[PDB]
């Protein structure tokens, strides 16, 4: 036998298994014991009949496979199965210690109650209870018996209502208030009315006794009101402060909430004056930073000087604010002071350090730390690495990511760098990036930005205007090179393409052969459709990477709106910094920095922006 022959038998047993040709599977299983992925076959077998599995079988499998990701998750999964059987005694015999998942934890504590360990059951219940998040259905029975015991502190009950409200979990706020303990029954209806409609906040505030609880509840609803109508909330502050006898800090929080909603282009002069007075009296760093961005996005020089100065000392340490301090100093004719800041920025890694270099006409120096010459360690020769090798061979990147996560975890920086280089050497691009992240190897640029799917990117950009380096930068930011990754919202593959976008792109470009979003997990298909849409927004916005990256992330419409706001009054850097969506702003910064890294590894000059992008009016 050989690894090569086992690979064929492995693919064949999975094929038979998928067809439920169990006679073939039973005959083939024994002959695959020496294949690295045999534990995955055993796991599938055990879970196939989990409802009839004795605990001893599960315990034995979990103990025999300590580094197998699914063996680790089987612990919590079986705890849930024992709960389903109502085998409380068995659950604790199988899992004497608190399990890993929340659902399993709910069942673990209910098992404790069922076996006479009430005090311990209550300690766990309270810990699972104190969250604004909706917990697993399994916890319902636990919270119920906990409350029925008389040991549930009513203050803890009211506290979860506060947490739920803050989390925006109004459905939970309502359910809790609907089952309100007698202690707080008098305000139950008011709370339900507040969660149902935040516009009842003034009524809520006036009809309930002002306490820390009602003040916090009202403050959350107030922010919901400000989001729907900033003026309505602005005008309500006096009455709310009087209704709840709010102190200075509490009144300022209300001012901050409204100020956040008056950052639009449509604000009146009265609203703008009120907003700026509120921000002047604020202690909120993020609010002041948003105001600075408003000055940057409108070309307001005096405003930039004023608001940058209002930032607390700590915020002024940030790369962006240091650059904008230098920008102000340059215009003031303080060359030496400004250029020393820019030179200090150039010594660091990132977007601004590269902007600093281009600003003063100096070539940016990439700091590249090399991994060790020898990457072969005990970690690269053990059984877990052998499983990683097989998983990657079958293109099971998500499954391999979990194995790799265990392998790089709790390792020295040296070992994590060797693992990154080992992955890099084997062209396991996503694993290479994953190891650099785990080890925080930020200056190991070669392993952080591998030339992944190079031939495909070249082929699919040769007929387009978007640079190959640019398409790769976008992919790097989107998927960290894992072709099988999907976001919570459904974005898929290397370029994180949404199903709707793929369909719309295929139609717009008359691309053949696309019939299912599942194909987005194929590297070539993903790169084909992704480079197509990227080229679309690129040409639509005049071959400008700031606009195309922002459009790829937030959509063409948002970019048009932002450009209508700045209206040709600002420069490239101010446009990037003033982007109002933090996700898109960070996305653009990362992509521009990554494109420079890719140009470098391709042998081109890594200048941050083209002369056209750098000099254009925004
Ligand atoms: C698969 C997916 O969800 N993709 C979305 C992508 O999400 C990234 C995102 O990465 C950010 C930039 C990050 O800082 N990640 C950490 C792990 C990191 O240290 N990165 C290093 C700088 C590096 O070298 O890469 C994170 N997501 C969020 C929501 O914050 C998270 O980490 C990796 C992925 O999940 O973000 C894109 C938008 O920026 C999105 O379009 C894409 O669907």
């Amino acid at each position: 036998d050989s690894l090569d022959e086992q690979r064929s038998r492995y693919a064949q047993i999975k094929q038979a298994w998928d067809n439920r040709q169990m006679d073939v599977v039973e005959q083939m299983m024994p002959g695959l014991k020496d294949y690295p992925l045999y534990p995955y076959l055993e796991y599938r077998q055990i879970t196939d009949d989990l409802m009839n599995q004795p605990a001893v079988t599960v315990t034995n499998f979990v103990r025999a496979n300590p580094t197998l990701p699914p063996a680790r998750t089987l612990q919590s999964r079986f705890v849930n199965e024992l709960a389903r059987r109502e085998d409380w005694r068995g659950l604790l015999a199988f899992s004497p210690e608190k399990p890993g998942t929340t659902e399993a934890q709910c069942n673990y504590y209910y098992a404790k109650w069922n076996t006479g360990q009430s005090e311990e059951a209550w300690q766990g219940a309270k810990e699972l209870w104190l969250t604004g998040k909706s917990q697993p259905n399994a916890c319902d029975k636990l919270f119920s018996v906990w409350r029925a015991s008389g040991k549930q502190d009513p203050l803890a009950y009211l506290e979860r209502i506060r947490l739920a409200m803050k989390a925006g979990n109004t459905g939970l706020v309502t359910v809790l208030a609907g089952q309100m303990p007698a202690d707080y029954q008098t305000i139950a209806s008011a709370i339900i009315s507040l969660a149902n409609n935040p516009n009842t906040v003034l009524t809520f505030a006036r009809t309930t006794g002002a306490t820390d609880f009602t003040r916090q509840m009202a403050a959350v609803a107030f922010a919901s009101v400000a989001r729907q109508d900033a003026e309505n909330a602005r005008l309500m502050i006096p009455s709310l402060a009087q209704a709840q006898q709010l102190n200075e800090d509490q009144i300022q929080e209300l001012r901050d909430i409204v100020a956040w909603r008056l950052m639009g282009n449509d604000v009146t002069d009265e609203q703008a004056k009120w907003r700026d007075d509120a921000i002047m009296r604020s202690q909120s760093t993020s609010l002041i930073e948003r105001r600075v961005r408003m000055a940057l996005g409108t070309g307001d020089r005096r405003g930039l000087n004023t608001w940058l100065a209002r930032l607390p000392m700590e915020a002024k340490e940030k790369d962006e604010w240091r650059y904008w301090q230098a920008d102000l100093l340059l215009e003031r004719g303080r060359e030496a002071e400004a250029k020393e800041i820019l030179h200090q920025l150039m010594q660091q890694r990132g977007f601004y350090p590269m902007v600093a270099a281009q600003r003063i006409g100096e070539e940016y120096e990439l700091k590249i730390d090399k991994a060790p010459q020898n990457v072969d360690s005990a970690l690269t020769q053990g059984p877990e690495m052998a499983r990683v090798r097989e998983l990657m061979y079958w293109n099971l990147d998500n499954t391999a990511r979990s194995e790799w996560a265990n392998l790089v975890k709790s390792k020295s920086k040296t070992e994590q760098a060797q693992l990154a280089r080992y992955a890099f050497n084997n062209q396991w691009w996503d694993l290479s990036v994953q190891a650099t992240i785990a080890g925080k190897l930020w200056d190991h640029l070669e392993e952080r930005f591998p030339l992944a799917y190079n031939d495909l990117f070249k082929r699919y950009t040769s007929g387009k205007e978007i640079p190959q380096s640019y398409a790769m930068a976008i992919a790097r930011q989107e998927s960290a090179w894992n072709p099988k990754v999907k976001s919570p919202v459904g974005a898929s593959g290397l370029m994180q393409i949404m199903p709707g976008t793929a369909t719309h792109t295929v139609k717009m470009f008359s691309i053949p052969g696309y019939s299912s979003p599942g194909q987005l997990l194929d590297p070539e298909t993903n790169i084909n459709i992704g480079t197509s849409y990227l080229q679309y927004v690129y040409q639509q916005f005049g071959n400008n990477r700031i606009f195309s990256s922002a459009a790829y992330n937030a959509g063409p419409g948002r970019v048009r709106t932002w450009l209508g706001n700045s209206a040709g009054r600002i420069d490239a850097v101010a446009f990037v910094e003033s982007i109002p969506f933090s996700e898109t702003r960070g996305y653009v910064k990362n992509v521009l920095a990554y494109d420079a890294y890719y140009r470098y590894f391709m042998g081109d000059k890594p200048t941050l922006m083209s002369a056209t992008e750098w000099g254009r009016r925004y």
